């Protein structure tokens, strides 16, 4: 149908808009500590910690195959990102300093990004 088209080129173009807002989140990102997942080689009790996973390539699949249909569904996993290194790491870590740091720093490209999107439709 024409409506399912339509439908197509409206999600076609938000995820324009999120490859855009997930580069700009992962420049506040300069030391790459989210930009792939935790290696279950390296880290092999990581699920006992953390129950879902994520990180900035896993992210960038789901987009790629046009997987997020909303901005909330985006945020949720970038959320996962900081929020899951938080937990697993203590305070005086670069690893929970880097989060802290990309959650302040990617609050103003999100806030940006929600009005683009009521804005646009």
């Amino acid at each position: 149908s024409m409506e399912q088209v339509a439908m197509e080129l409206r999600l076609t173009e938000l995820t324009r808009l999120l490859r855009s807002v997930l580069d700009q989140l992962q420049d506040k990102d300069p030391a790459r500590i989210f930009a792939q997942p935790v290696s279950l080689k390296e880290v092999p009790d990581y699920l006992d910690h953390i129950k879902h996973p994520m990180d900035f390539a896993t992210m960038r699949k789901r987009l790629e195959a046009q997987g997020y249909k909303n901005l909330h569904e985006f945020e949720e996993d970038f959320d996962l990102i900081i929020d899951n290194c938080m937990k697993y790491n203590a305070r005086d870590t670069v690893f929970y300093r880097a989060a802290v740091r990309l959650r302040d720093q990617g609050g103003v490209v999100l806030r940006q990004a929600r009005r683009e999107v009521d804005s646009i439709g």
